[PDB]
C-alpha cells in the first residue's frame, strides 16, 4: 500500500493539490490518503487569550479537516485525519517518515511560509520521503 | 492520459526517482512516461581544445546515449516503453519550457543534477518557476 500524507491549508493551492491528487492517485486501489493539519505564550493579553486561542484552534481543525475530508470521500476516496499538535512544518515532517510521498501546496499564504515556520532554508532536504509541490 | 515527465541524469538520485516513478507509477495504465535529457551547451578552456577538442565532442555525444539507453532500458524491462526527448540548451530553462505540456515532472535531488544544485526548499527558485506539480525524489 502506497501511503500519500497531504499537509492540508486553508489556500487555493492545497484546493488544486486535493484536485491533483484525486486525478492523479483517484482510482489507484493500492493506495492510501492522510490529511494532517498541526494546531500550532509570553505576556500577559495572550496568556489571558489562552483558552479562547485553543478553542477557537480546536475549532478551525476540525472544520478544515472535514472540508477536506468531504472533499475526497463525495469522489470514492476514503481519507485517513491526523491532527497533531507543535510547530506545523516541524510535526509534518517528523508525521512523513512512516508515508511513501508527501505532498504540499506552496503559495505565499502556505502555513509553510508563515513568518515563524520551521525549514523555509531546507524543507525538501529534511524531508524523510519524496515531496510533491502543487501551486 | 496522464503524462509525466522525468528529467534523466547520471546520479544515484535519478536512479531512486526512476524506480519510484515505478513504484508509485507503474501499475497505472493511463500514465505516459517520457524522458528528458539536455545537453549543456559549449563552453571549454583553452587548453582542453588543443588537448582533446575531437574526442571531448564525441563523449559529450556518447553521454546523451548511453543516459538515454541506461533509463530507456529500465523501463521496457518492467513493461513501460516511454518516450525520449533529447535536447541542447540551458538545462533548467530547456527542463521547465518542455514540462508546460505535462502533467508531472520528476526530478531526483543532486549536486549533480543538470541543476548542479540539491533542492532544499519548497521556497527553491526551480520550484517557484515550475509551471506543473513537481515531484522531488531523494
Amino acid at each position: 500500500m502506497k501511503k500519500l500524507l497531504f499537509a492540508i491549508d486553508d489556500t487555493e493551492a492545497c484546493e488544486r493539490a486535493a484536485q491533483y491528487i484525486l486525478d492523479m492517485f483517484g482510482k489507484d486501489a493500492d493506495c492510501t490518503l492522510t490529511l494532517i493539519h498541526v494546531k500550532p505564550l509570553y505576556g500577559e493579553a495572550v496568556l489571558a487569550a489562552y483558552d479562547e486561542i485553543e478553542m477557537k484552534e480546536e475549532e478551525k481543525a476540525k472544520l478544515l479537516t472535514q472540508k477536506f475530508s468531504t472533499f475526497f470521500t463525495e469522489k470514492g476516496i476514503n481519507p485517513f485525519v491526523v491532527i497533531k499538535e507543535g510547530e506545523p512544518v516541524e510535526m509534518v515532517l517528523e508525521e512523513a517518515k512512516d508515508y511513501n510521498l508527501l505532498i504540499i501546496g506552496s503559495s505565499e499564504n502556505s502555513f509553510l511560509n508563515k513568518i515563524f515556520a520551521s525549514h523555509q532554508d531546507d524543507f525538501i532536504q529534511k524531508a524523510p520521503i519524496p515531496v510533491l509541490i502543487v501551486k
